[PDB]
């Protein structure tokens, strides 16, 4: 198990709040896998959790979206991170949300609420996803606009570079909505799926097993009533072994907070 450094930290919300770590030269992923990451308890064992790796495979710096569950082993810790300090990192990548799972195809979708953005804050910024796809349509929603604001401005930042903000602009779709608060666009994914809200806004034609493919992140019960919003279109679930139309994975386990 590795020690990394924290090189910057950046908090969001009461509840959320990112951070970049140092590489391990070695470590090699696939934009959007997973590695367990944790701190040493008061006694010295490790306290090690599940956590998407919210940058991109070319990134030479780590970069995480986290949570804050105050009482919860983990992050109760975590939040209080500094610049200079360490996290434990298992240099093992692994997860469902692979390119390599999926067939080729048009339009890629990515499905997610809460934190379940982490895996596709990687791969939005991946290359293979624009050049194995010729639109990404990132669909995120949360309960208040705070919540999205990580979200923004990393796409902002993306359709703003002086070199690709305008390559990647017309390939990348950005599609945020609330739940709670007041927004210009809101509800759940699985409602805009289903009403065809999302694909009139966008003004693009329904979803199809033949043009579309997806990634989905967020708590167990949304990527359950999700998978049925996907199947109900025509698209089947895949995996690295057997590729289809759509991979899920777990934002989290529980109910979430
Ligand atoms: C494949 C996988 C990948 C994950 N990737 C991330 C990630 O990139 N970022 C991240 O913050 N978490 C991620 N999680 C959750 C993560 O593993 C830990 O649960 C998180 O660090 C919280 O740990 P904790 O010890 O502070 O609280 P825990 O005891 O783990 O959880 C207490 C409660 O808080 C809630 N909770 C935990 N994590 C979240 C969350 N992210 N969003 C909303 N509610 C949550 C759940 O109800 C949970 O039961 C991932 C989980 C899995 C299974
Ligand atoms: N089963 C589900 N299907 C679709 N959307 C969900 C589901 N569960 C929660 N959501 C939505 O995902 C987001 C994050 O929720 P949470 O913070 O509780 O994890 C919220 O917008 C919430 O909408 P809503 O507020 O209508 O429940
Ligand atoms: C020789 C032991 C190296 C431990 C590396 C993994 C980070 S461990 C982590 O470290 C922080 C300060 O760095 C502490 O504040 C925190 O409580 C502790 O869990």
């Amino acid at each position: 198990p590795d020690a990394q450094t924290v090189t910057s930290v950046r908090h969001w919300t009461d509840t959320l709040f990112s951070f970049r770590v140092t590489r391990p030269q070695t470590l090699r992923f696939r934009s959007g896998e997973f590695v367990m990451i944790g701190l040493l308890d008061d006694n010295g064992k490790p306290i090690m959790r599940a956590y998407s790796i919210a940058s991109p495979a070319w990134d030479e710096e780590l970069e995480f979206y986290s949570i804050k569950v105050p009482d919860g082993p983990l992050t109760s810790r975590l939040q209080h991170i500094k610049v200079g300090e360490q996290i434990i990192l298992r240099p093992k990548p692994v997860g469902t949300l692979v390119i390599d799972a999926l067939l080729p195809g048009k339009r890629l979708w990515f499905l997610a609420t809460g934190t379940g953005i982490a895996p596709f804050a990687s791969l939005m910024r991946e290359p293979e996803a624009y050049e194995k796809f010729d639109e990404v349509i990132m669909m995120h929603a949360c309960r208040t606009v705070a919540e999205l604001e990580y979200g923004r401005q990393l796409v902002e930042a993306l359709q703003e570079d002086p070199l690709i903000g305008e390559l990647v602009e017309g390939k990348l779709k950005y599609y945020p909505t609330t739940t709670r608060e007041e927004f210009h666009h809101m509800g759940r994914i699985t409602d805009n799926l289903a009403s065809g809200k999302v694909f009139e806004d966008l003004g693009i034609a329904p979803m199809n097993p033949e043009t579309d493919r997806a990634m989905v992140c967020g708590s167990l019960a949304f990527n359950v009533d999700v998978m049925k919003v996907l199947e109900s279109y025509g698209l089947r679930e895949g995996a690295n072994s057997e590729p289809r139309e759509f991979v899920v994975e777990k934002a989290f386990v529980g109910e979430g907070i």
